[PDB]
């Protein structure tokens, strides 16, 4: 019975309304639940879903070197896979292994409505709009290491940002813009903006162009012997369609606005 | 030893330098495929040669003889230690070559001449006036062949059976094709390819509706070759690093004719 470590993140892993009359893995919907299902099924496989136990995507502390989140849960052997959207990332290859990616995404700016901001270089041109990213994720990396001017401009602002523009979860971000009568934007990936975007209240918008282009993968400990058959399985069910299929139905079919 | 790229004349990836006669070696090449091939070949501290592909193939098996064709041919024969180019990241493929992390997505879109009354897929199904094909060996042929959606079914069953052939040779094939027959040809090719056509002069193709899948490029190498960990890694880091978009932008829109 193969232990996966994912995250409650709409719309990939959510708690089904009734869950509490519910067991184990049928607890749980999502874009990655079902692909959970379809990877285990191609190869062969039983498995239990938990929910990772600090949160996280994963990072690297720099002092200690002690990896959190998914990524240290496959580093430390409290998981056998990760499915997840959890971004494929230079160090992060560096200690596990992905697959193939199985959606592209590139970081984007949420804003509330009517908020007059089009781009980063307009965020990074101004002081009255505060703005920040998920800790411990990919996104405040993107920026913690950019040396596009733009990039690099928003970082300076955003690490000494007081009180604190960062947040501990995707979902605080987005209450953020919200509640923030439009003095705050969130800088979150394109799939998370276009989700929360097409449900009520319908208050918030993706504006302006990604500012890069990447994937997510599944992800397993180096060397893992899942490795191979699961980036296989990423391929098929990419070919067969169902990998289009799902975020159809997650994304767009589920849509409210 | 020098590293023996192999690779594929197709715009804007690889082209022949306007003078290349006078000059040597890698020399000889510009485009997209070249600059990422100098990049990788400096982050992973090797020597290497680009060739261009023998048959000027990307890389089929022959159902009856079972070879393989193309630059994937190339890596699985061993004539060549690595594929530079835009070589699409396929199951078919990955099973007898390995490749990195993609370094470009890309669809399956639809060029039409300008003014051609087509807005999609299940419009080009849905009649018989306006003809349309694929490259003759690659992964969008592939990809019609084997699919079980009704309208790229449909559309299958159209074109292996449509007589004089709607399948070309090569890309260019197809692009002129598109700009010789008025309006009565449709071209299916890559998005890559077509937003590069769509901005190159004589300004009269177009790019409609949305991509009928999504995948990427990777670049190949000769199962568990120890070149493909050092490879993917330096696609990493290079996307990261922004020289992608930038090879993108400098490649397709920096030099946009329209
Ligand atoms: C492996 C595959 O074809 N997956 C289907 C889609 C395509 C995809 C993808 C993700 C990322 C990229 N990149 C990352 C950098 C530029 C292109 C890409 F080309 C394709 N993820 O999901
Ligand atoms: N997908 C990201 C988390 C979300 C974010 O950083 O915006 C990761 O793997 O770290
Ligand atoms: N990139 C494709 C070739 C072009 C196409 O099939 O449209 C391949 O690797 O086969
Ligand atoms: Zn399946
Ligand atoms: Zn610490
Ligand atoms: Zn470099």
């Amino acid at each position: 019975t193969v232990v996966v470590t994912t995250i409650l993140e709409s719309p990939y892993v959510m708690m089904k309304k009734n869950h509490e009359m519910l067991e184990g893995n049928e607890r749980y919907e999502g874009y990655c639940v079902d692909l959970a299902a379809e990877i285990a099924k191609h190869c062969g496989f039983k498995y239990k879903l938990t929910i990772v136990g600090d949160g996280k995507y994963g990072a690297r502390d720099a002092d200690t070197k002690i990896w959190n989140g998914m990524v240290g849960e496959l580093v430390y052997g409290k998981a056998d896979i990760a499915i997840a959207p959890l971004t494929i990332t230079l160090v992060r290859e560096e200690v596990i292994d992905f697959s193939k990616p199985f959606m592209s995404l590139g970081i984007s700016i949420m804003i509330k409505k009517g908020t007059p901001i089009e781009s980063a270089e307009d965020l990074s041109k101004q002081t009255e709009i505060a703005y920040g990213t998920l800790d411990s994720g990919s996104t405040k990396e993107f920026f913690r290491r950019s040396k596009i001017a733009v990039f690099d401009k928003m970082w300076t602002y955003m690490r000494s940002a007081e009180p604190s523009v960062f947040v501990r979860t995707t979902a605080e971000g987005v209450a953020r813009v919200r509640k923030s009568k439009g003095k705050y934007a969130y800088l979150l990936e394109s799939t998370m903006n276009e989700y929360i975007e097409q449900r009520k209240p319908c208050d918030t918008m993706k504006v302006g162009g990604n500012l890069d282009s990447k994937g997510y993968g599944i992800a397993t400990p180096k060397g893992s012997s899942l490795g191979n058959a699961v980036n296989l399985a990423v391929l098929k069910l990419n070919e067969q369609g169902l990998l289009d299929k799902l975020k159809n139905k997650w994304w767009y079919d589920k849509g409210e606005c």
